Formats: structure tokens, C-alpha cells, sequence
């Protein structure tokens, strides 16, 4: 399947798909310290994750490639995922960061952590691109699709039949994405403009997990990357 | 001033700009050559940049900070656009050509190499043509250090989105006139951008990579760039 529906299905089937925005332990002894805050915060990271495959599996097209590939791109858009989906609900909170409707972060607490702030305001800048753009839901929705399967599809007869159908579901969520658009009484010069701004930005947030990554790296923490077992158990 | 310009106009002039392609100064220590060489690229990088359509409209400060963010991602793609002839290896220069098992010489390097191979295949597939690659490395110069408060910094942001908006419109045109159909011209301009992603990606391990070796300094100076800029 999953080449079958017209974009108004593809977007139904991924705003369905959808995971909950979870809260923060109930238990912080706020304010925080930097050992505290990382603590919640990996917390809250940690149970996104399991909620994060679930999703994954219900994108279209994605259970069609092996397990295997299916770990392989959630190895690299896992963080990604979790900043986009960030920045999103981020939007209507300005100079501030909704890890959790119970979480929100303004600027000067990023600095509780050394070098989070960095990290922070990169977070900031991209809420209020969004924000600017009058980001909607559902090209939102897409957009995560796109860095699920693009992150990784860079890496056989079977090796390069599994890149083409993800080359082929790619641009049906370019498609699904240009159909919003046109709705949206857009022409089709600000539809393409339109794709490619939302698209430049996907480049930014690659830059911003590669960054977290190093500060995670940087903190010593423990255990930063998901591990082959944990998402290919997590799978099933 | 750039926003006047047709999609010709703009592929005629950036086709223009293209910096000469430079030699090893080899012999008849690996990474001597391939810092040499990268050194002598970058004059020639900023020269190409100043006749970028809109980018000499910026205050100098804004142009440092662009090749600031931007100046590895460019000679990352350049890399691979000389070396997609040339499978399974990369074109450092005419007089340079490496296949992974040299590369797998320099130590934690062979892992850049390959995601530079990859890019290779990737333009090799899509059959990526000269004047879209010349479309592809002008964003790359202007969105990488876009999102970084006074009112001409504003009015800054609106013109390299506006400039950003006219290679779009240019990409899509260059498209249409190859005979693609509506539906496949955004599909290749989607294909063409997510690559940008990759490479973002490419030049950030880039970077680790030689912090994990020595350098002068890796990243470019503010006042040698201002003072390239001239
Ligand atoms: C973007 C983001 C981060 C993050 C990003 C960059 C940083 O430098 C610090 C935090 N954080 C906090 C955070 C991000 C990543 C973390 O990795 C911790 C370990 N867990 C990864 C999921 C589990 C198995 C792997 C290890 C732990 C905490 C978020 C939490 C929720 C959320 O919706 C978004 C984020
Ligand atoms: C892709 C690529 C590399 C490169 C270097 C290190 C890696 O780990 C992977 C690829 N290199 C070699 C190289 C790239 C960048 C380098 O930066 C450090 C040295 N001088 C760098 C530039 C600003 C002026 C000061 C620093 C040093 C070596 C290339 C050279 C030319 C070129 O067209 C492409 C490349």
C-alpha cells in the first residue's frame, strides 16, 4: 500500500497518527539545578521516544521497509523529531520553551545548564520562523515525516529498492504538502517558494541536533543515543 | 537590484561567478595538500560570493557571518560536483584524485569521505545538472547563517529570504524548460533542497573532524574575511 492515497488521506492518516504532548514529573523541587533539569528533562526525552516508533510505524510507507532500515532512520531523526515537535508546540509561547504544558522554559534557565543556552536560543529563532511563516498543522505534520525519512535514506538490488520506495513516499509528501498549499488559495509561485522555505528550514534543524548532540556529549551524560536493541525492541 | 532578474539572468550569472577549479601542489603530508589547497579556494569562495545576485545589498558584517557559517558546506558541495564523474572516488583536484582506501589513511576521516561518496551518487542519480548545482551552492551560502534585534537586521533577513524566493522561482523554471511536469518539478525541487540537509550534516562532522586534528585556526577569521571582502 501506501502509494494508493490522495493527499487528502495522507494527511488525515498522519494527523491521526499523531502522538500526546506528555508532561514533566509532577515532582520538581523548583528552581532547578543543573543536575535537576537534566534530569526531568531526560525523563521527559526518554518517554517521547517509545511514543516517538509508535508514530513512526503509523507514517505511510514506513512499516513497508525491513526493521532494520526502520531503526536505521530512527537512529538519525530521532532528535531531530524531538526538536521539531518542540519548536511546534513552542509557537504561540514566544522567548519561551514548552518542553511540557507543566515545563515551560523562558531563556534565562537554559543558562542553569552551560552551553544549553546556545542550544536554546537556536530553538527560539527557529519557534519564531514558524511563527512568522504562520506555520500550519497539517504542513507541520509533514514536515516530520520528511526528516524521518530523509535523515537517514543516505545510507544491493533490495538496498536500492528500499531507497527508491522512500525516494517514492518523499514525494508524495511533497505532493501532500503543495495540495495544502493550494487550497490555502496560494499560486503556484508562492507554492513553490512556500515548500522550499519550509524545506531550508529542515537544513537548520540538522544543524541543531548536531549541535545538541555535542552539548549532550559535552555534559558527559550518560548513554546519549539510542541503542540498535532499544529500538529494534521497541519495534518489536 | 536581484529580484529584477529573469531565471536565465540569474543562471547566466552565477554560471559567471564560478570560481576556477585549483591544483595540489604536489611533486614530480595528505592532509598538507588538502589544507593547502583549501586555503587557496577560500579567496576565490569570496570572490564567487560578492557576485552571488544580492549578496553585496548585505552590510559587510552580514556577509562575514554567511561565509562564517557557510564556507565548508561550500567547498563540500564543489568537492562532490567535480568528483560525481569519477565513482568511488573524490576530485580534491585534477591532479588529486582518492578513493576511500587512501582516505581510510588519515585517521576518523573515512567516515566524512563516505558521506561525500554519498553525495556523489545521490547528484550522479538525479542527473543534477550545472546550472541547478550553481542554484543549490548560492542557498547554501545564503539560508546556512540566516537564523541568527535592530530594525536593518530585519530588513537584512527579508532580502536573503526575498533573494532565496528568486532561485526557487530560478530552480523551478530550469525545470519546466526541461520538459518535467508540474507535479515533478516540486518533486525535484523537494529532492534538491533535502540533499542540503545531508550536507549541513556532512559539514558539521567536517568540522569535528578537524578539531580532532591540528589547525592554525579551523574556522576563518572575522577580520581576514572582512578584509577579503575588501
Ligand atoms: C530538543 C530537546 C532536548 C535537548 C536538545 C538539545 C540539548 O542540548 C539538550 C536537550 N531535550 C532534553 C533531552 C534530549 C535528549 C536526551 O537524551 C537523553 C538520553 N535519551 C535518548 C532517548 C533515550 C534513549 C537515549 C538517551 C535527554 C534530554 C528534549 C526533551 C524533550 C523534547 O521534546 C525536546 C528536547
Ligand atoms: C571535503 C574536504 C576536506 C575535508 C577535510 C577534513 C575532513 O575530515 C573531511 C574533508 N578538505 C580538506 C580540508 C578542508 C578544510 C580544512 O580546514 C582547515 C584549514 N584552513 C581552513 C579554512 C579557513 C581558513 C583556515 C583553515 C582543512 C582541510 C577539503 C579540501 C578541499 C576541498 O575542495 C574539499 C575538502
Amino acid at each position: 500500500l501506501a502509494l494508493s492515497l490522495t493527499a487528502d488521506q495522507m494527511v488525515s492518516a498522519l494527523l491521526d497518527a499523531e502522538p500526546p504532548i506528555l508532561y514533566s514529573e509532577y515532582d520538581p523541587t523548583r528552581p532547578f539545578s543543573e543536575a535537576s533539569m537534566m534530569g526531568l528533562l531526560t525523563n521527559l526525552a526518554d518517554r517521547e521516544l517509545v511514543h516517538m516508533i509508535n508514530w513512526a510505524k503509523r507514517v505511510p510507507g514506513f512499516v513497508d521497509l525491513t526493521s532494520h532500515d526502520q531503526v536505521h532512520l530512527l537512529e538519525c531523526a530521532w532528535l531531530e523529531i524531538l526538536m521539531i515537535g518542540l519548536v511546534w508546540r513552542s509557537m504561540e509561547h514566544p522567548g519561551k520553551l514548552l518542553f511540557a504544558p507543566n515545563l515551560l522554559l523562558d531563556r534565562n534557565q537554559g543558562k542553569c545548564v552551560e552551553g544549553m543556552v546556545e542550544i536554546f536560543d537556536m530553538l527560539l529563532a527557529t519557534s519564531s520562523r514558524f511563527r512568522m511563516m504562520n506555520l500550519q498543522g497539517e504542513e507541520f505534520v509533514c514536515l516530520k515525516s520528511i526528516i524521518l525519512l530523509n535523515s537517514g535514506v543516505y545510507t544491493t538490488l533490495k538496498s536500492l529498492e528500499e531507497k527508491d520506495h522512500i525516494h517514492r513516499v518523499l514525494d508524495k509528501i511533497t505532493d501532500t504538502l503543495i495540495h495544502l498549499m493550494a487550497k490555502a488559495g496560494l499560486t503556484l509561485q508562492q507554492q513553490h517558494q512556500r515548500l522550499a522555505q519550509l524545506l531550508l528550514i529542515l537544513s537548520h534543524i540538522r544543524h541543531m541536533s548536531n549541535k545538541g548532540m555535542e552539548h549532550l556529549y559535552s555534559m558527559k551524560c550518560k548513554n546519549v543515543v539510542p541503542s540498535y536493541d532499544l529500538l529494534l525492541e521497541m519495534l518489536d
